[PDB]
């Protein structure tokens, strides 16, 4: 009974403020924390992790914070070039700075043959966005004579979505909020929801093992 | 005590626990199912008094067809009795889900209750019957494809606003989802519409879920609003 885990990595701001640091000090930990969580998850046999790095609503933050995050994401993709996990990105890439677009493309191509755990970064992603782009794609295929309206079913639709099957078995959200905040809407239809007040920079091996134990107990119960 | 200004305007309800409740009570399986009618009357009355404006209740999922034909036939007769009972109850009633797959008498009972209550002025009760989140997104997609193929739509106009016009569960979306029975998942209920909804899970079984349990859920929603 080991879970695909979807991860909403909330609590970085609160963690830094409680410690007396600037806001960016918690964001900055996305790189060592995801390396830490990839190592633990590979040992337990996970398979896929999808991490919500930047929502389509995150553009409404200050330009200084958004500019920091975009530079941080560039450093992230550079650091995962030789880390050994397979890396993919979902989200609208054409709205990102060009250097980030090319770093994403390089890391996706460089790591595409890495074996084992697949880390999916949702960057400029939202559930609405994913469903709408799948809808537009399906409309375009119908208008070009490539599909019939009657062929539009769950199988066809899930092939057009950016987050692919197998869908998450378990969603973990740190930071205490009990909502999904426009993450993987279609893909969460049967996912187990696990919410913890633990802040993301404090989320470690013992916290992940607790979430998996809770997932296993719930599976036996229902 | 609740703050009047922080009452959720739309609550989505997954009504789980009827079978386990009947088993624990020494009753047959159908005894729990039958309570949908008095239970939803009771929750409608409580919700009207607290100022809730919309309740969407998950009565029959697209996966519920996998139960025995005897159980499905019983439920279909129960739903017909439900809509007859709500003809004169005084709330506005709407149904979302695939109606063409339902028995014809039930299709026409649904249609009559929707038409008869469409001018009722308070709480709006939406019954999700032969409904799923996948179904809603797929039928919206098929509708948009059909309009495009019939020359009625410029593809550059396909956006969130257009998509929301085609979905069956409409804005405003649920502020709060309550699921009884202890499971912590949404089980293919209102997928698009739950993007920002607060999730509240309780071990209380649905036939036991009453005024105090609903007030507890609302009180919890308000505290989350203060916190975040």
């Amino acid at each position: 009974l080991i879970p695909h885990i979807a991860l909403i990595m909330d609590g970085n701001r609160r963690w830094a403020k409680a410690k007396g640091l600037e806001v960016y000090e918690g964001h900055k930990l996305i790189i060592p924390k995801l390396k830490e969580i990839c190592d633990i998850s590979s040992k337990l046999g996970i398979q896929v992790i999808t991490a919500f790095a930047f929502s389509t609503e995150n553009w409404k933050r200050s330009k200084e914070e958004v500019d920091f995050l975009m530079q941080l994401f560039e450093e992230f993709f550079n650091e995962f070039l030789r880390f050994g996990v397979r890396v993919s990105v979902i989200g609208c890439k054409s709205n990102l700075p060009m250097t980030l677009q090319k770093c994403i493309a390089l890391t996706e191509e460089t790591t595409k043959g890495n074996k084992g755990l697949h880390l999916v970064i949702a960057l400029n992603y939202g559930g609405y966005y994913d469903i709408l782009q799948a809808t537009k794609s399906i409309v375009n295929k119908a208008m070009n004579g490539l599909l019939d309206v009657e062929d539009i079913n769950k199988n066809l639709f899930e092939q057009e979505l950016e987050s692919k099957c197998p869908n998450p078995d378990l969603l973990i959200r740190t930071g205490g909020e009990q909502r999904v905040s426009n993450f993987l809407l279609w893909q969460l239809a049967y996912t187990e929801f696990y919410f913890t007040n633990t802040l993301f920079p404090d989320f470690g091996e013992k916290d992940l093992k607790k979430a998996i134990l809770n997932f296993q107990q719930r599976h036996r119960r229902f």
